[PDB]
C-alpha cells in the first residue's frame, strides 16, 4: 500500500542545503536529499546512505523531524517520505550529474522552484517543530487536499 522514502534537509542557523535534481522524479526542482529505503536497512541508516550519495555530505545522527504520506492520483503506491534535520555534517556538498546542490538563506528559500508542499511544512521546520502530513496530488503542480498537523513525536 506504502513505500518508505526518505528526506534530509541540511538546516543551520541561518542557511538551508537544497539540491536540483537533473532527471527522474522531481527534476528541475528545489528539494531535500533522499529517496527509496532498501530491503533490511534502517530507515535513518537510508537517510544518511541517500544524503551521501546525492549531496556528497556525511552525517553525524539524524534528528526525525517529521512523516508525509504522499497520494498521486491514479498511482497505486503511497509515498511514505520520513523526513529528517541535520546541522552537522562533514564534507563539501558536491554537485553530479544527477544534483546540483546549493546553499539558500532561510528568507531566499526558492518555494516557486520547489514542490508545492514545502510551501505548507517548512515553516514548521524552519520553527523546530515535528509533523505529520498527508498530501493528495493530481500529477506535479496540484494539490487536490491535504492535512497537516504538529507532532510531538514523530
Ligand atoms: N518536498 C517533497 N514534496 C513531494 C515529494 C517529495 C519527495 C521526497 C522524497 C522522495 C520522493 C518525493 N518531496
Amino acid at each position: 500500500a506504502s513505500r518508505l522514502y526518505t528526506l534530509v534537509l541540511v538546516l543551520q542557523p541561518q542557511r538551508v542545503l537544497l539540491g536540483m535534481k537533473k532527471r527522474g522524479a522531481g527534476a528541475g526542482r528545489w528539494n531535500g536529499f533522499g529517496g527509496k529505503v532498501q530491503e533490511g536497512e534502517t530507515i535513518e541508516d537510508g537517510a544518511r546512505r541517500e544524503l551521501q550519495e546525492e549531496s556528497g555530505l556525511t552525517v553525524d545522527a539524524l534528528h526525525k523531524v517529521g512523516q508525509i504520506v504522499f497520494e498521486f492520483v491514479g498511482e497505486p503506491e503511497l509515498m511514505d517520505v520520513h523526513v529528517f534535520c541535520t546541522d552537522s555534517i562533514q564534507g563539501t556538498p558536491v554537485e553530479s550529474d544527477e544534483m546540483r546542490p546549493c546553499w539558500f538563506q532561510l528568507d531566499q528559500i526558492p518555494f516557486k522552484d520547489m514542490w508545492p508542499d514545502d510551501s505548507y511544512w517548512f515553516p514548521l521546520l524552519l520553527q523546530k517543530k515535528k509533523f505529520h502530513g498527508y498530501f493528495k496530488f493530481q500529477g506535479q503542480d496540484t494539490i487536490l487536499d491535504y492535512t497537516l498537523r504538529e507532532v510531538d513525536t514523530v
